[PDB]
């Protein structure tokens, strides 16, 4: 995006500075988001991606609900700076645009450096749940559609595989034949929500390390930023989710697959800040299936680099050809080490099972 526009996009909102400037900033991989500096304070804007969220109405009012609910409790969440005319977003151009105040005093990450780190991130992540609960499902339409029912994520995948548009096929087939070969496991979450052997709770759906802000002081949660996937699901989907990112050694996109591993203490450390938030609302069958909502979701996503992949990259943000090649394998590489600890994981919850 060019700098005019992007400076006339700034000007339908009520910035409160002049605008110095207007830079791509983060890793958010589906919305365009930048750093607005002014000679005063500093904002996020970002272009709402409308193809994989079309109903923006829909998706402003959930984050308006929870923003307003978090506020009206005295908890720091991201503030939407309103337009000129007081709307919370604004339609430019065909393009669908929001501004939040930018959060000062904080650091993310993209790797835990730490055990102590993704304890907090754990205990953030299980608190949210916590304060999520008190939403009906019907307060927080969901604003993408069989979000992580892995089963209809698989029968995405099967048709980018058969299609193989681009011919991506023949240089992957050790990690398509990983997917096809794993389809037997996929559907463990959706049939516990169906037949109520799961509970269906509100939840984050994309709790991966860098949407959580610490304070760059004290290192505790700050604000969780990112609130576009909050809809009904399933706890088991923010907890493998977080394992996924945040229990490798390696970044999301790590090119070298020998620094990619599965950390059982960074596991240990997650769970006890998550599960340490959740003991009182955790159910049995929840806790049996901690370590595989890993292995579940960590496939979900990497299945969904890969179709990416094959379809020649139309739905994730990429820096080159190979990108979401690189990515699935990273994916492939923790599932392999999650199914090798299997009983190492399942032996960590059972301990932490008893606060
Ligand atoms: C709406 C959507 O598809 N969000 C994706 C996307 O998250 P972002 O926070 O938008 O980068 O990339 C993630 C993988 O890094 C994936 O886990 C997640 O489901």
């Amino acid at each position: 995006e060019s700098n005019e526009v992007l400076f006339g996009i700034a000007s339908h909102f009520a910035l409160e500075g002049a605008v110095t400037g207007i830079e791509p900033y983060g890793d958010g991989h589906i919305n365009t988001t930048y750093l607005v500096t002014t000679d005063g304070p500093r904002y996020i804007l970002q272009q709402m991606n409308t193809s994989i969220f079309p109903d923006t109405v829909n998706l402003m009012r959930n984050v308006e609900l929870v923003t307003s609910t978090l506020k009206a409790q005295g908890k720091e969440t991201l503030d939407i700076v309103p337009t000129t005319s007081g709307a919370t977003w604004a339609e430019i151009d065909g393009g669908a645009w929001r501004v939040y105040k930018f959060i000062e005093h904080t650091v993310s990450y993209n790797l835990v450096p730490n055990p102590d780190v993704f304890r907090e991130a754990g205990s953030a992540f299980g608190d949210f749940q916590n304060f999520l609960s008190e939403f009906d499902a019907s307060q927080l339409t969901e604003t993408i559609a069989h979000f992580h029912d892995t089963p209809h994520r698989f029968e995405d995948f099967k048709a980018a595989l058969a299609a193989d548009k681009l011919g991506r096929a023949a240089a992957c087939q050790p990690e398509i034949d990983f997917y096809l070969s794993h389809a037997d496991q996929y559907a463990v979450v959706m049939d516990g929500l169906r037949d109520g052997s799961i509970p269906l709770r509100v939840t984050h759906n994309d709790t991966k390390l860098n949407n959580i802000l610490m304070d760059a002081t004290t290192g505790k949660a700050r604000a969780i930023i990112d609130l576009d996937t909050i809809m009904p699901g399933s706890m088991l989907f923010d907890f493998g989710d977080s394992i996924r990112f945040g229990a490798s050694t390696a970044l999301e996109d790590e090119k070298d697959l020998s620094k990619v591993h599965f950390s059982t203490e960074l596991f240990r450390a997650y769970t006890e800040g998550f599960v340490g938030e959740l003991r009182g609302s955790i159910t049995a069958r929840e806790a049996e299936l901690l370590p595989f909502s890993g292995n579940l979701l960590t496939m979900e996503c990497g299945m969904r680099f890969l179709a990416d992949y094959l379809e020649g990259d139309i739905y994730f943000a990429t820096k080159y050809p190979e990108h979401n090649l690189v990515r699935t394998r990273t994916q492939i590489k923790l599932v392999q080490e999650m199914e090798q600890k299997a009983s190492e994981t399942r032996a960590i919850v059972a301990d932490i099972m008893e606060a």
